[PDB]
């Protein structure tokens, strides 16, 4: 089973990732055109721009990150 759980994971964070990606681009997209409209449409949240960018980016895809994280955390390093 160590083989399957081993190619399954890893597998399962390529397939994870995609759609985590898919799933992520939309939202980030999604609150990230209207976030970043705002704090680009006001002159004093250009750094917000940036800092949104990350924080959007960052919280949405922190999910496969820390799924995939996880794992190879214990899988590559630990195992």
């Amino acid at each position: 089973m160590e083989n399957l759980n081993m190619d399954l994971l890893y597998m399962a964070a390529a397939v994870m990732m995609g759609l985590a990606a898919i799933g992520a681009a939309i939202g980030i997209g999604i609150l990230g055109g209207k976030f970043l409209e705002g704090a680009a449409r006001q002159p004093d949240l250009i750094p917000l721009l940036r800092t949104q960018f990350f924080i959007v980016m960052g919280l949405v895809d922190a999910i496969p990150m820390i799924a995939v994280g996880l794992g190879l955390y214990v899988m590559f390093a630990v195992a």
